[PDB]
RNA sequence: GUUCUUCCGAGAACAUAUACUAAAAUUGGAACAAUACAGAGAAGAUUAGCAUGGCCCCUGCGCAAGGAUGACACGCAAAUUCGUGAAGCGUUCCAAAUUUU
């Protein structure tokens, strides 16, 4: 967007590629419109709008029914789960969920819990620490790591830390990263 | 006033205090007749009665018997006095998802 404001037809460019279109950022929304305007005029320049989300081909219309290419490719399959009734206090549920997983799941792995913000990610750390201090020696060590966009560098760097070597009884120790949408994308 | 005295115009005896004192003038207290109008004790109703009480009477010779069982009684039915533990308070809140030039 900064280049176009000096050179409206993007004169240096032959093939554009507007990646990650799903994120729909103010930079991107402006671009797309001007770039469709460019697709008039500079009638030699290719445009390849990529999106990583499956989105309902609204992009396909917008650009004069341009051809849509679908490419699959995840790495592993994921299991999805729901609560059958609707819990009325989600943080009490989330905290309770973390403990439940820590105790019952036999597979090694870390827990990534999505909360709304620092008023909660700093509460959820504390309260989850309380119940693991209650569960004592049998349960594996759970390490609770907050993660939000304004943590200083040293506090962010924790997330790279590996789990304990687990307790001797075979109880799986785990890292629990509690994070806003910074862990989403 | 009437009977006696006489020197004669006075004397003596008898007789002794009635009457809400009115032909009045004033000033009160009871019961009558009845216009339009409704219903007179007893835990639904139809209804004998006998009591109880007292600054309420009437008829009755009356300690008999009657008057709506004479009437009234008919609710705010409030009268010697407390003992317990919680909670506001003594004046006082509420908070940053991601991120780009
Ligand atoms: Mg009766
Ligand atoms: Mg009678």
């Amino acid at each position: 967007l900064r280049e176009a404001m000096n050179s409206p037809l993007l004169d240096k460019y032959k093939v554009l590629i507007l990646d990650e279109a799903h994120e729909r950022t103010l930079a991107t929304d402006i671009l797309m419109g001007l770039i469709k305007e460019i697709v008039r005029n500079r009638a030699d320049i290719k445009v390849v709008i990529m999106s990583a989300t499956l989105d309902a081909g609204k992009f396909q219309r917008y650009f004069e029914d341009c051809p849509l290419l679908s490419v699959p490719g995840r790495t592993f399959p994921v299991e999805i789960f729901f609560t059958p009734n609707a819990e009325k206090d989600y943080l009490e549920a989330a905290i309770r969920t973390v403990i439940q997983i820590h105790m019952v799941e036999e597979v090694e792995g870390d827990i990534l819990l999505f909360l709304t913000g620092q008023e909660e990610i700093e509460e959820a750390c504390k309260r989850i620490d309380r119940e693991i201090q209650a569960l004592g020696a049998d349960a594996g060590a759970l390490s609770c790591i907050p993660l939000y966009s304004t943590l200083p560098p040293a506090a962010q760097q924790r997330i790279f830390e590996p789990a304990p070597p687990n307790r001797p009884n075979g109880a799986i120790s785990r890292k629990c990263v509690i994070s806003t949408n910074i862990a989403e994308t």
